[PDB]
């Protein structure tokens, strides 16, 4: 069963889902160590409201470029970014993207803060495969709120070389983004806060790119759906349903996890996804034509899969509208194969143990907190070393999802203590966090690689995360390695911090902002060759 809405009644499936804009660079500027260019972006971000609930008052929400989801980021492989994010807003931040091998300095080391009236530049590397990426805040104990209130958005690192697998394509067009959230709002159409909130905030709106139960409408064929669970706390088990028959599942595919696509697609039915996992999903509307086709979230907790509330209306995603003809044919294709898939080398070393629980309140990794700054570092992992981590939930009474920074993982086992599942066929390939369900331990392996440096793993639950369950772990070097790895591996290196500016400079484009100053900064930045150890 389910729970009582608290928010208030919402207009179900009347506002077309919205696509966020993609967003642009502001210019480039010549690497002068290859001659490429690195494309700059700014991003200001600053408080704005929304109107979510038609007939009440507005939502205060702060969100980059004064938009949730932030706007999309589309980078080829190859092109290096630096992104200054500039905080225009009321408390601090820290920008980590999500899927990226970044430097520790450049990655959103939760301490590593930018304060309200200063910016800082990220350097980009953009080498990995082609995935679907996802740039979110990570200060320190206030990370919950800030995505909450609007800190996360989409960014596409593209491949050429994947163009001719001709899957369907244009974004907004058929390669759409499904960003989930879920929130809870007051009687006049504000936010609940999450402050406060120790366990869990599961939230009883759903929301598709910010928006509560949106529609769209499609015509009956397929599309590409670009899944990201950015709930505080909220995990899914997501299945599309005609109307007409709402119980019963309709088949799709799988055809990419966080780190990029499987080996082959996943035909699936139901589909789980927890806190930071992305999945990329075929869906094939031609056998549906004329229907209506619903997103809907499996309940009893997923399935007993998690402990997640369940509202009157958290079991509805979202609405397709199919028509009843194509306007143009339909020929794109889900191959059969997809791409050849970097596992790294397996290994027979026993698993590193992290056990995720609760230490009173505190929600812990092996008994620690984060804000424990003597026992946060729980690991040390020579540079190109291939570790399998046991990652242990022994509770019937919580889930996690961990991620772990710098790498991919490939998904090596899966217990259940209530025996529910192991290892899912869309878990076939390398991805960046995992699910640990009620009762379950997963071994994950991967390689420590290619860039020593301080890196945080956690608890994707951002109530979790805040409150303190994150560690840390340095991917180590010798002190003969080179590539500047002294003044790289320390996440708080002076180099790299924020810094202040001046609101009318930004707004004048002129001073730290003038296309002279950017460039320097950025022609200076890219000779300490950041990245350089990833292109041996
Ligand atoms: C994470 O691991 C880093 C190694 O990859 C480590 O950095 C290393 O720290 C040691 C000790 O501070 C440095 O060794 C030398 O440091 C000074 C400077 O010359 C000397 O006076 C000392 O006697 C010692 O020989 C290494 O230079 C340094 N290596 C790099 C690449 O920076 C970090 O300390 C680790 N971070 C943690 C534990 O938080
Ligand atoms: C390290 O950074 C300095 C300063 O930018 C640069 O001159 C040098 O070439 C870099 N060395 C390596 C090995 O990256
Ligand atoms: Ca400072
Ligand atoms: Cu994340
Ligand atoms: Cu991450
Ligand atoms: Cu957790
Ligand atoms: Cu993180």
């Amino acid at each position: 069963e389910f729970v009582a809405q608290i928010s208030p009644q919402y207009p179900m499936f009347t506002v077309p889902l919205p696509i966020p804009p993609v967003k642009q660079p502001r210019l480039t500027v010549t690497n002068p160590v290859n001659g490429q260019e690195i494309w700059y972006y700014e991003v200001e971000i600053k408080p704005f409201t929304h109107q979510v609930y038609p007939d009440l008052g507005s939502a205060d929400l702060v969100g980059y470029d004064g938009m949730s989801p932030g706007p999309t980021f589309q980078v080829p492989r190859g092109v290096e970014t630096v992104v200054r994010f500039i905080n225009n807003a009321e408390a601090p931040n820290s920008v980590h993207l999500h899927g990226s091998f970044s430097r520790a300095a450049f990655d959103g080391w939760a301490e590593d803060i930018t304060e309200p009236g200063s910016f800082k530049d990220y350097y980009y590397p953009n080498r990995q495969s082609a995935r679907t990426l996802w740039y979110h805040d990570h200060a320190m104990h206030i990370t919950a709120e800030n995505a909450y209130r609007g800190q996360a958005g989409l960014y596409m690192l593209t491949d050429p070389a994947e163009d001719a697998l001709n899957l369907p394509s244009g974004y907004g067009e058929f390669d759409i983004p499904m960003i989930l959230t879920s929130k809870q709002y007051t009687a006049n159409g504000n936010l609940v806060t999450t402050n406060g909130e120790l366990n869990s905030f599961w939230g009883d709106v759903i929301h598709v790119n910010g928006q509560p139960w949106p529609f769209k409408n499609v015509e009956p064929r397929k599309y590409r759906f670009r899944f990201l669970d950015a709930a505080v706390s909220r995990s899914f088990g997501l299945y599309f349903a005609d109307t007409d028959a709402i119980d019963t599942r309709l088949p799709f595919k799988v055809i990419a996890s966080d780190s990029g696509l499987l080996e082959h697609p996943a035909d699936t039915s139901l589909l789980y996804i927890s806190m930071a996992e992305r999945y990329e999903v075929v869906f094939d509307f031609s056998d549906y034509a004329g229907k209506t086709i619903e997103l809907r979230n499996l309940g009893g907790s997923i399935g007993g899969i998690g402990t997640d509330t369940d509202y009157d209306n958290t079991d509805k995603v979202m609405r397709f509208v199919v028509a009843d003809d194509t306007t143009q044919p339909d020929t794109s294709v889900v191959p059969a194969n997809l791409r050849d898939v970097p596992f790294p080398s397996p290994t027979t070393n026993t698993p590193r143990q992290f056990r995720f629980g609760r230490t009173g309140p505190t929600w812990t990794i092996n008994g620690v907190a984060f804000a424990d700054v003597q026992n946060r570092l729980l690991a040390n992992v020579p540079v190109g070393t291939v570790e399998r981590w046991e990652l242990i939930n022994a509770g019937n009474g919580w889930t996690h999802p961990i991620h772990i920074h710098l790498v991919d993982f490939k998904v090596i086992s899966r217990t259940s203590g209530n025996n529910a599942r192991t290892v899912m066929p869309y878990e076939s390939g390398l991805k960046d966090v995992v699910w640990l369900g009620r009762r379950e331990t997963v071994v994950v392996e991967a390689h420590y690689a290619p860039f020593p440096g301080v890196y945080m793993f956690h608890c994707h639950n951002l109530i979790h995360e805040d409150h303190d369950q994150m560690a840390a772990f340095n991917a180590t070097v010798l002190p003969d390695y080179g590539y500047n790895a002294t003044v790289f591996v320390d996440p708080m290196e002076e180099l790299w911090q924020a810094r202040p500016y001046e609101l009318g400079e930004f707004q004048a484009q002129s001073g730290q902002f003038s296309v002279q100053a950017v460039t320097e900064r950025i022609q200076t930045m890219a000779e300490y060759r950041p990245y350089a150890a990833a292109d041996e």
